[PDB]
């Protein structure tokens, strides 16, 4: 609750009445980085106390099962505590800091490797919790009981557990806000910058660690299960390809005209980065392979319109060599909107801003995570739903509009657009 202004030692000491504004913003902006890293530092410890170290959920899982939920979480939690440390120190110290960027820099450049690999493995994580919620029992009991006492603050284990994502990807931010307010000093503004860069270059390494884990497991899994026996074989394994989206639609015929929402015949695409296939679903984890092209050769349009929101997807050049048309429609405009944007993904400051009101977590390959106060640029908007770029790292999805709320004064717009400017890679 307390800000730097109402520390008792910064009244006694009396140095209000002579001190530039600035200078009380950059005192203000070192004391948020150092409070908000000890309320993390703390919600680690929960997690670590209520949950990595609870000896009932290790008995519902599996030794493998434990890594891949908490991962290095005790290897994260240290990296933070020292780091408060030495942030500690500067502050019991002196009653006004003179620096903390040289704490900035050093520990994203040599400490905060922690982050790289905890963020890299989420996409385990998420799978091992969602695994253990539908299938095991036990658990569910358990953790539960663990979410029930006092100390978790009825927070859930998955709140703690992104915290760490969630904190290396603010620690630009505030680190940002210190060098708007260290550009009175020369000298301390380039070291503060010094901290800028290798702090961004830090969430950089950890959102591309996430991406390569992400999107490797995506190719060798999707590989198992996309049967190409029936076509010309494709090899789908690659170091490049990504999954820009997956999905089943219902396949139309113009053969008949009295259509019907029952039994409708479907068929379940994957988009790729570069290649676009067409399967139809056999079990849960086989798919089998109808037609295949690539993106370069693929032209997605709206159906002149019962079953509403077709679209007709052209294969130019298909599997075999020929043109080839498929007239498909599903029963969401939004969803319609998704497909044709990804189906045409190989095709500045007049864009408009919102802010984010309440956290958005992805829930598919389109959509783009998003956590409260993020800035999204907005591309397009469609029955509910924004397709934006994240103003932080400019990675780009869908997420409802009714967790963001319109930003139109200019003067927090262009302020908006000339920070992205400073943290854009």
């Amino acid at each position: 609750q307390l800000t730097w202004s109402q520390l008792p030692e910064v009244l006694e000491s009396g140095v209000l009445d002579t001190l530039s504004t600035e200078e009380r913003k950059r005192q203000e902006a070192i004391f948020e980085i150092l409070t908000s890293e000890f309320s993390y530092l703390h919600s680690l410890s929960i997690l670590v106390t209520e949950f990595l170290q609870s000896r009932e959920l290790r008995a519902t899982m599996t030794q493998t099962e434990h890594h891949h939920l908490f991962s290095n979480i005790l290897d994260v939690m240290s990296a933070s505590q020292k780091f408060f440390e030495a942030l500690e120190q500067r502050h019991k110290a002196q009653v006004c800091v003179e620096d903390i960027s040289d704490i900035l820099e050093d520990h994203a450049q040599h400490h905060f490797h922690p982050y790289i690999a905890y963020c890299s493995n989420e996409v385990y994580q998420q799978r091992t919790l969602q695994k253990l919620s539908n299938s095991n029992a036990a658990f569910r009991d358990v953790l539960k009981e663990i979410e029930k006492r006092p100390a978790c603050g009825g927070l859930p284990m998955i709140s703690f557990l992104i915290l760490p994502m969630q904190r290396v990807t603010r620690l630009p931010l505030l680190t940002d806000t210190l060098c708007l307010k260290t550009q009175g000093h020369p000298e301390r503004y380039k070291a503060a910058s010094q901290a800028l860069k290798a702090i961004s270059k830090l969430v950089k390494q950890c959102n591309e660690g996430a991406h390569k884990m992400e999107r490797t497991e995506q190719i060798y899994t999707l590989n198992m299960q996309l049967d190409f026996g029936k076509v010309k074989s494709l090899p789908l394994i690659s170091a490049s390809r990504w999954l820009l989206k997956r999905g089943e639609l219902f396949l139309l015929e113009e053969s008949s005209i009295f259509r019907k929402i029952a039994s409708r015949p479907t068929c379940y695409l994957f988009l790729f980065n570069d290649v676009l296939v067409v399967t139809k679903k056999k079990s849960e984890e086989s798919y089998l392979v109808q037609d295949y092209a690539q993106l370069d050769h693929v032209q997605v349009r709206k159906l002149e319109p019962s079953v509403p929101y077709p679209f007709q997807v052209n294969l130019l050049h298909n599997s075999e060599g020929r043109q080839e048309q498929i007239l498909l429609s599903s029963d969401s405009a939004s969803d319609r909107a998704r497909w044709i944007t990804a189906l045409t993904y190989k095709e500045k400051g007049e864009l408009p801003q919102v802010e984010v009101t309440k956290a958005y977590f992805a829930k598919q390959a389109d959509e783009i995570t998003l956590q409260q106060a993020d800035i999204v640029l907005v591309l397009q908007e469609e029955d509910g739903w924004l397709h934006g770029e994240r103003l932080l790292d400019g990675e780009t999805g869908w997420f409802p509009e009714s967790f963001a709320h319109s930003i139109t004064s200019r003067v927090a717009v262009e302020g908006n657009v000339r920070r992205m400017e400073r943290l854009r890679v």
